[PDB]
RNA sequence: CGUGGUUGACACGCAGACCUCUUACAAGAGUGUCUAGGUGCCUUUGAGAGUUACUCUUUGCUCUCUUCGGAAGAACCCUUAGGGGUUCGUGCAUGGGCUUGCAUAGCAAGUCUUAGAAUGCGGGUACCGUACAGUGUUGAAAAACACUGUAAAUCUCUAAAAGAGACCA
C-alpha cells in the first residue's frame, strides 16, 4: 500500500522518479533490489550497518533483495592485487559479517549472489548485454561514469576503468533488478543504466535509491575512506580500538553540518535502537535519552550535548551494535579463520 | 622441419621471432593457426584467395588452422546495424565461399569456429582472461590499437572500440593459438598480445605472420575499402563485373611501386597456378608463360609487357579462380538463397 | 535541357548519367541508350526529470505526464461496425498595421489572428504515372496481367554543443 512507499523511500535519501517507485510497488508484490560490493578487505562501517538497516527496512515491505557481491569487479578495481582467491575469501567474510550481525538470514528471503557464479551460470544472457551496453555508449560517457570505482582522480586512464561501468550497468538488467539501492557514487552507473534502458526501448526503467555518503571519522574527506584504516571504523575493530578511534574522531561543538559524529549517530544508531541515550553527570544535564535526530541536533546547538561526552555515548552504542559480530567470531571457528585471514592481508 | 619453416614463412610478409617459429615447428608437429573475420558486408577478393592459399599451404606443411567468425565483434563495429541474425547469414555465406574456393576442409585440419558457439561454450575461462588483459593494460595503449577497427584517433571513440581489441587479444590465447596470419591491420593486437605474454610471463609467445593487404584500385589507397565497391573485387562478382573492374583498374606503365595489378598477380595468381599465362598477339611477343614474379617484373620494367594485354589475362585468370564459387552458388538452392540475402543487405 | 513538343521521351544542338575504346581513374574519342515526376492533405500546446558537469545563460537530445491530440496517414483489434479502442508516425523562421524610435504606414519596443498556414523552406504522409528488383499466371520466344518494394534509403550509426564566471570560457 502507501506504507511500502513510506518506508522504502526512507532508505534512499535521494531518489528519481519516485512515482515510478509507487507504480512499481503497486504493480509488483515482490520487487527485487540489489547491492554491489567490492570486497576491499575489512568491511567499512557504512556498508556494514547502514546497508543492514536499509535492507531490513526494504524487507519489511517484502521487497526481495539480492546481495550482488562482486569479485571480478574487485579484480578490475585491483583491490588486494589481481588475485581472485583472496577476494573470494574476503567476500565470504562479508557474508559472514551479514549473518553474524543479523540482517535477514533467519527468513532466508535474501540472496547472496557471487558475481562469478551468476555470470558464468548465465553468460549467454549476461555478456551479450554487456556488449550491447558497450556499443550503445562511447568513451566519454564511460569515463564520466568513472567515479563509481573512485579511481578516476584525474589519474592515468585504464581499460579496466572502461570495462567496469558497462559491466555493472549490465547487472541491473541481468538480475531483473527493478530497484537500485546503492551509494551516491554508484548513481552515475545507475543513470547510465536508465539511459541504456531508454535506448533499448524497454519500459519499467529501474529506480535508483542513493543513500547518503557516510563521512570519514575526520574532516578532510566527505566520501568513504577505505584506504585509511584510521579515517574509517571497521567491524573487526575491538572495543578499545573503536573507543580510541571515536575519541580521536573529529567533532566540533556548535556545528550541525559536516560533523561525522552526528552523521554516524543519525545513519547508524538512531534507526537501529529507535532511540539514543546520552550519559552525563548531574551538573551537565544527567543521563538523557533521545528519540529524534531533530531534538539531538537542537540540544547540540544548545551546547548541553558536549562532544566530550557525546563521543563516549557513540562508542558505547556502536560497541553494542557490533558485539554480536565479535561474539559470533568467538563462537564460530570458521569465522575465526576468516578474521585471521582478512587481518593477515594488507590493503594494496 | 626446415621445409615447414620455409613454407610457413613464405606466406607472411612480416614474421617476428622466426627462430621461435622454427622451434615451435620442431616441437609441435601440428601448430594451431589463427585467423579471424568479422562477417561484415561482402567477401573481398583478399579474404577469399589469400586466406585460401594460406590455409592450403599451412595444411600441406602440416598445421591446424583455427578460423574465427566474429559475430559479436561485428555487432560492436556497427556492421549491418548489428543484427546477430544478419551477421549469422553472412557468416554461413562466407563459409560457403570458403568451401567453394578450395579450403582443404576434407583433411579435417580446418575448423570454422564461430565466436558465439565457442564463447558461450567456454565463458568461465575466456571472459576472465578478457578481464585480465583489461587490468594488465591501460587505456592509452588500447587507443593506440585503433588501426585495428579502421577508426583513426581523430574519429570519435566508442566502448566497442575498447572491448574489441581486448576480446580478440584474449582470443589469441583462448584458442590456444600459436600463429596469427592477419595482416598489417592486426599488427597492433599482435604486439599487444606479445607484450601481455611478457607481462603474464607466458612461455609460448604467439608468432606474428601478417599478410600484405592489397592496395586499393584507386590512387593512394593502400587497402581496399568496402564502403566503395568500385575499388575492390568481390568473390561472387560475375565475369562481366570482374572484367570491367580489372579494365577500370589502375596499372601505370613501367611502374611497380603502388601498382594494384602487380600485387594482385603476385599474391593471387602465381601462388595459385604456380604460373601466370598471358596470351598475346604476335605483334608484341606472342603468347608467353611466366613461372615466377621476377621475370614478370623484369618484363614490366623493360616495357615489353604492356598493361593493355596484362589486364585481360589477369581478368581471365581471376574468372578461372572464381568460377567454382559461382557454380556452387548456382547449383545449390540454399546457396542461391544465401547469396540473394547477402546482396539484399545494404552497405553500412 | 528546352523548342517543334504530353511528366518521361522524339526533329535539333547542348546538359548530365550509363556503355565501349585509346586502359591509369586522369585526358580524349566513339557510336549507342537513358534522364523523370505529378497530384491531394497535415504540420508552432505547454510544464517536468536526466543529459558539458563546477555552476549560470543559449540551447540540442532522448525523456513521462499533459494537450485546440507527434497530424494529414500506416499497423492491429473489436468488428451486424454506419464506428470505436491501442501502437507507430509531429516544422523552422518570418510576418501587417495600430502609440513610439521612424514624416502615422520598412526593422525594433505592447497585444494580435491556437498557425488567417498568412509569408517562404522543409518532414513524412495517401493516390497516379514511368522504369527497375522480385513472385505468380496467361504464356510458342516474345509479350501481357496482378502483387510486394525501390526512386525521395544511412553520422553524435556514439547527444551533447556554444558562451560567461568560478578551479578549468
Amino acid at each position: 500500500p502507501e506504507e511500502k512507499f513510506k518506508i522504502v523511500r526512507s532508505v534512499g535519501e535521494e531518489c528519481i522518479q519516485e512515482d515510478e517507485l509507487l507504480n512499481l510497488l503497486t504493480k509488483k508484490p515482490e520487487p527485487v533490489c540489489y547491492d554491489g560490493f567490492e570486497p576491499s578487505g575489512r568491511m567499512h562501517i557504512a556498508q556494514g550497518v547502514m546497508k543492514t538497516i536499509s535492507v531490513n527496512k526494504l524487507t519489511s515491505a517484502g521487497c526481495r533483495v539480492k546481495i550482488w557481491i562482486a569479485d571480478w569487479f574487485a579484480k578490475l578495481n585491483n583491490k588486494m592485487g589481481g588475485d581472485l582467491k583472496k577476494i573470494e575469501t574476503v567476500g565470504r567474510y562479508l557474508i559472514e559479517i551479514w549473518k553474524a550481525v543479523g540482517m535477514d538470514v533467519e527468513g532466508g528471503k535474501v540472496e547472496f549472489l557471487w558475481s562469478s557464479k551468476e555470470i558464468n551460470a548465465r553468460a549467454d544472457e549476461y555478456w551479450p548485454l554487456v556488449l550491447d551496453i558497450a556499443q550503445k555508449n562511447n568513451l566519454k560517457r564511460i569515463i564520466r561514469c568513472s567515479q563509481i570505482m573512485g579511481r578516476s582522480e584525474q589519474d592515468e586512464l585504464t581499460a579496466a576503468q572502461i570495462f567496469y561501468p558497462c559491466m555493472q550497468c549490465a547487472d541491473i538488467f541481468f538480475l531483473k533488478a527493478d530497484i537500485c539501492q546503492l551509494g551516491m557514487d554508484q548513481r552515475k552507473v545507475n543513470v547510465l543504466a536508465r539511459e541504456y534502458c531508454d535506448d533499448i526501448k524497454r519500459k519499467n526503467k529501474p529506480i535508483i535509491l542513493s543513500h547518503h555518503m557516510l563521512p570519514g571519522l575526520q574532516q578532510g574527506q566527505e566520501k568513504m575512506s577505505k584506504s585509511d584504516p584510521s579515517s574509517s571504523v571497521f567491524m573487526e575493530d575491538e572495543e578499545a580500538e573503536v573507543n580510541v578511534k571515536i575519541k580521536k574522531a573529529y567533532c566540533p561543538p556548535k556545528v550541525v553540518e559536516g560533523n561525522p559524529c552526528l552523521e554516524y549517530i543519525k545513519y547508524l544508531i538512531l534507526p537501529w535502537f529507535n532511540e539514543f541515550t546520552v550519559e552525563r553527570s548531574a551538573d551537565n544535564g544527567g543521563n538523557k535519552t533521545f528519540k529524534s535526530y531533530e531534538e539531538l541536533i537542537a540540544d547540540y546547538e544548545s551546547g548541553e550535548l558536549h562532544p566530550a561526552d557525546l563521543k563516549p555515548a557513540l562508542s558505547k552504542s556502536l560497541n553494542k551494535i557490533l558485539e554480536p559480530v565479535r561474539e559470533h567470531f568467538r563462537k564460530d571457528s570458521n569465522a575465526k579463520e576468516l578474521l585471521k585471514r582478512v587481518k593477515a592481508y594488507r590493503v594494496t
